[PDB]
């Protein structure tokens, strides 16, 4: 990955905070990060959790577009852009469910997008 270690420290205490809300554990995250993801609360929850916790995503989990792609490194943007344009705006039951729909769609049309610390 392209993600630095600093983004481990920064995000741990929302880290932290977003498990313990939603029963998440560390092997569940490992799975959305190989791909594996299922439309269970404990992950779903933590994935809306972590992205409010950076203001990425609104009370309805709506996604700031731009915020997410100036997560990005410069040198995936133009690609990121695309799989956006096909994926956005959110839909689903609710937040958690927004997000399980939107990690879903982002994995299924690019390689390298979608992470979860
Ligand atoms: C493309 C967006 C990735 C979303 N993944 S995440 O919810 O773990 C998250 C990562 C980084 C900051 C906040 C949330």
């Amino acid at each position: 990955d392209w993600v630095p270690p600093e983004v481990f420290d920064l995000v741990a205490e929302d880290k932290a905070r977003c498990m313990s809300e939603h029963g998440t554990t560390q092997a569940q995250i490992d799975d959305v990060d190989k791909g594996n993801l299922v439309n269970e609360p404990s992950i779903t929850c933590y994935m809306y959790c972590l992205l409010e916790a950076f203001s990425l995503v609104d009370d309805e989990a709506n996604v700031d577009e731009d915020i997410m792609l100036g997560l990005l490194p410069d040198q995936l943007q133009e690609r990121a852009q695309s799989v956006m344009g096909k994926c956005l705006p959110t839909s689903g039951s609710d937040n958690c469910n927004k997000i399980y729909n939107l990690a879903k769609c982002v994995q299924e049309s690019a390689p390298d997008v979608w992470f979860v610390i």
